């Protein structure tokens, strides 16, 4: 009996260090994606998971939130990522108040709570608001909280009925051809899962796609 | 480059974390086999859907322990080292209170499992428990109030919710009798059998088995 | 460049936890070897590695050295292991001063520094002293510091010339048959290596052999 | 039982620790490949037995980098990403100071390695260094005083031993010239190339390469 003493506590301590390490790799990978300072707007209605995502990207040691004066906004510099977070509302013409935030905007991360179906009308208005203020920058869409529908990223990608219904209710559609103008790509994620830190998982591939599209814009504007 | 090296680091960290998790479970399995120094007939009892098969699957080692075919669909049997585990699905209303009497021959201890969420079936639980106590008047009885996670409880917050503990005893008829000098003993533990922490050899689930073994040893000292 | 930041520090932290864990398993395995309190004498001339070995076995949290008044002796209780350490000297008839330490002695660990060849005469006298004061208890011999000869336990075991020369110079010979009287078995170890914590390595097998021989004595004295 | 479970835990901890050690080395290898953004001819120089082949083997990735056959037995050549590593074993007394001149065409930097323990060959080192400086009058020179472990030094205690540092400079003729405004630059680093900590991307060995790359970039800014 005494031979099992503390074995489990050591397994737990090691597992905890492995989890911190796993998260650190994600933070490093994302921080290294942006070679020049890039203004990224994290947008969506409240409770979608924006603050959760930005907290996932930041290093608690080096990155510090800056005070904004509007309660709907957040700002933190994560290496070259200048992350501006905005809780949208929708269904208002006072959307022009935010126009300054889209000056020299490099990319957008738009987050949707797929579980909060009743607020899909706000989402489509919030999304319509974004597309009218920013007409050039790439938009990556995170369909978040798929775990609340019992989905992983793999089973969600195969649920073609549900993907069509989500696009129908929010108005968000893919436009993955950069020759055809502004680009939009939808990803299905659970931002709070531990596997979301995988640098080959959908969340990380969404940032790699966004970065590649920002690089396409920077090369096209130079020619 | 370095990108392919960090993906290999992350993939390896996950493989290791899963293997350490498997070891954490094996420690629980070895702890249980070492509790019983002589062959002991333990009856795992309760109405169906309470978590009996789940608990016994958690106790067994998939390599060496094999379920044996029984004739009744309500019964299961597996030898886990010296733990001779007899599982019986009780339940429903019936005048056949004697139907299971033979299974109590040379019974050493009872694990009685209750689903604390299924409040509608508490009358079946109360009848099942009364049936058990009328067939076994000597062996120690450990009561697992299971599925406390469905009430938003951990084992720690469950133990402090004296109001809820009294209500469970009132509705099922199950009461503590922890004095071995006063006759047959009963002790209630509050657990979530499907949780990973249920594998902790210092957790309530493991303390319930250590308490049961200590009571079986106390009884054997008198005999 | 920033993508490699702190990756190495995490690999080092995890490796350090793995090393502590590896050592803890050895401490648990050895502590569990002795089911009843057992007086084990750790003997040899000074600088052989006795204090190093006992420090390797103890848990710094629970096990505490007790003050002795002779500077040549040490005593610590490690679970059921009552470890009495004595720096021998040899070449003196005042060896009878230590006779009390061999009353109810259960086993002996005799340690030799294979590198300190010039002091082999003290070792043989120290060894002769031991065999004259204790004529019943099993003796396990650790030929220690084999790394200073460029040996691992495997290459040392194959160096039959050097094993013969060590036995010739110290007078220590094997007697592994318990029917033929007192038993002696020689093991080749590097007590300071990390692999010496392996519970299937020579150091651990030496303690398992000693325990089995003590059990043979206890069964023979009961018949 | 539990004994076979702890041996499997220990064996697994060792397998993991070795794989983490391999990853620690791969981080060093990736760090070196990422230092050189353009093809750079680096000459690794010194008398034989100084540690040149050991250093270059530490830099290369065994999967992708392959030594190419040279015609002289004193020379080695391997392309490690953009690092074009030319190794030349200098040494002995000779009037053939021009023999290696062709290898200095388009030379970008020099790594000159000295064995600090082989004091008898310090005159060969001094002649080798004088030969090098007469063939290359522009490229930055990083000097690795290697094998400091044989003097009982770590990189930290070596840096504070100003008496020993002055003696090494006096006996080999190697002096620091860290001002790039004052012409060709030389910087001395104190390392143990065979140690595992030599893989640290914040250690002296890695700082020597970062210093050399910074000097190559400073030179290229003028050209
Ligand atoms: N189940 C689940 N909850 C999530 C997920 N992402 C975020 N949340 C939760 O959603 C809540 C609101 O998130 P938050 O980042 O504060 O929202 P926002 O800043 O207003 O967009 C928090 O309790 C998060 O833990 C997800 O993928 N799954
Ligand atoms: N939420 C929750 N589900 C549980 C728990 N224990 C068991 N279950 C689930 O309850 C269901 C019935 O369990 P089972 O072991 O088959 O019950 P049995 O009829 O008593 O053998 C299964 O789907 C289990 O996964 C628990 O602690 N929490
Ligand atoms: N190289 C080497 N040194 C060892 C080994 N075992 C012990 N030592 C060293 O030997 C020295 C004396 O050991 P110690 O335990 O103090 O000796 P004792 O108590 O007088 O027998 C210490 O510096 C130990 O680190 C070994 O296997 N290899
Ligand atoms: N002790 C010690 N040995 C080293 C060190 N670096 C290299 N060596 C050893 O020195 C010997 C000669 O090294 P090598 O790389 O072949 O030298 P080269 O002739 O300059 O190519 C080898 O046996 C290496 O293991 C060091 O830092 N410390
Ligand atoms: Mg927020
Ligand atoms: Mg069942
Ligand atoms: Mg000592
Ligand atoms: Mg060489």
């Amino acid at each position: 009996g005494s031979m099992l003493d503390n074995i489990q506590e050591y397994l737990g301590v090691v597992k905890a260090k492995l989890t911190e390490f796993y998260e650190k790799v994600f933070q490093n990978f994302v921080k290294s994606l942006f070679g020049k300072p890039s203004s990224i707007l994290f947008l969506g209605i409240d409770n979608a998971g924006k603050t959760t995502l930005v907290n996932k990207l930041k290093s608690d040691s080096t990155d510090v939130y800056m005070p904004t004066h509007h309660p709907s906004t957040s700002y933190i510099e994560i290496g070259n990522l200048k992350a501006q977070v905005i809780d949208l509302g929708g269904h208002t013409a006072a959307r022009l108040a935010w126009r300054d935030y889209f000056y020299d905007c490099h990319g957008i991360v738009f987050i949707v709570d797929v579980h909060d179906v009743e607020r899909f009308q706000e989402v489509r208005e919030a999304y319509e608001t974004v597309l009218s203020l920013e007409k050039r920058a790439p938009v990556v869409v995170l369909m978040n909280k798929i775990d609340l529908e019992g989905h992983t990223p793999e089973t969600a990608e195969a649920d073609y009925q549900w993907k069509s219904w989500l696009s129908q209710e929010t108005g968000i559609e893919n436009q993955e051809d950069p020759e055809r103008g502004q680009v939009v790509k939808i990803f299905y994620v659970t931002i709070t899962s531990g596997s979301a830190n995988s640098i080959t998982g959908p969340l990380a591939r969404a940032f790699k796609w966004l970065e590649a599209m920002i690089t396409y814009n920077n090369k096209k504007e130079s020619l």
